């Protein structure tokens, strides 16, 4: 896992050049290679042997779920202590949103993409959960395909709405693949409006508070150029925040629907 990963010396890169912010992100010419990549480096002075270990652990997590959709990874700097990774143009999904109106066409290909990445990882064995899911961790090429990334969290803020209700109810739960199916919808929500979730609102508490009764945020409207794939996917978003988690779908079953929403 950690045997192909190179160690490198910032001698080798140039132009650095801030895109990030948790750890600031690099654009760095790699000046022998001829080509950019990405480091995230950490926020702290003193780098430990604790975050040492767990950026290597970040580092071998991305190794083993090599995939079209899935950010590669190349390997450790240690002069500053970061993760070395490919570099995606276009930026994140977030970016994304609140940049412009997007074309329907590539808001549904975004999801199917996001949606067969994430069930790579629950095909691993065993399943790898992604715990981190939402529009700020899904970046894009220059032709606006996804590669999941931030494997931070992983396991074999404003991070509260892409929360699962079951978190807040439950001291420390074990986690599972349906907490990752939550977050999703979450981003579904923001691919459908353009919109963060919970924008508007005051206090995170009251939010929570509803959400574990069953408070989600509210289903847009079907639009015009798309209605009937529109409706398919606020009907997915909806099953996918269910708040029994065993009543939402796989990401067998979501990859399934999401691929009819492209197929014209
Ligand atoms: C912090 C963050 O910076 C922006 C987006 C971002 O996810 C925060 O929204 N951000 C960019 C903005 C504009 C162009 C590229 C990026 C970028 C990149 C990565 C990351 C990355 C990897 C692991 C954790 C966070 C990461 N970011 C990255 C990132 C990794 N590969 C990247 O190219
Ligand atoms: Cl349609």
């Amino acid at each position: 896992a950690l045997g192909l990963l190179r160690t490198f010396d910032a001698g080798e890169f140039a132009g650095w050049e801030k895109v990030g912010s948790f750890g600031q992100v690099y654009k760095v010419r790699h000046v022998h290679w001829k080509t950019w990549l990405a480091i995230k480096c950490s926020p702290s002075l003193h780098v430990d042997d604790r975050e040492r270990m767990e950026l290597l652990e970040e580092a071998k997590k991305m190794e083993m779920a090599k995939f079209r959709y899935i950010l590669p990874v190349y390997g450790i700097c240690q002069e500053p202590v970061g993760l070395v990774m490919e570099y995606m143009e276009t930026g994140s999904l977030e970016k994304l949103l609140a940049s412009e109106p997007l074309p329907w066409d590539l808001r549904f290909r975004i999801v199917h993409e996001t949606a067969v990445g994430m069930n790579f990882l629950h095909c691993m064995s065993p399943p790898l959960l992604h715990l981190n899911l939402k529009p700020a961790n899904i970046l894009l090429d220059a032709h606006y395909h996804v590669k999941i990334s931030d494997f931070g969290l992983a396991k074999c803020f404003g991070t509260i709405a892409y929360l699962p209700p079951e978190r807040i109810r439950e001291k420390s739960r074990l986690f599972d693949t349906k907490h990752d199916v939550y977050s999703f919808a979450i981003v579904i929500w923001g691919v459908l409006t353009q919109k963060k979730p919970f924008a508007d609102e005051k206090n995170i508490l009251h939010i929570m508070m509803k959400v574990v009764k069953g408070h989600r945020p509210e289903l847009p409207p079907i639009c015009r150029p798309r209605p009937r794939a529109c409706a398919s996917l606020i009907g997915l978003m909806q099953r996918c925040w269910h708040a029994d988690p065993q009543v939402r779908p796989t990401f067998q079953e979501i990859t399934s629907e999401t691929e009819d929403l492209c197929e014209k």
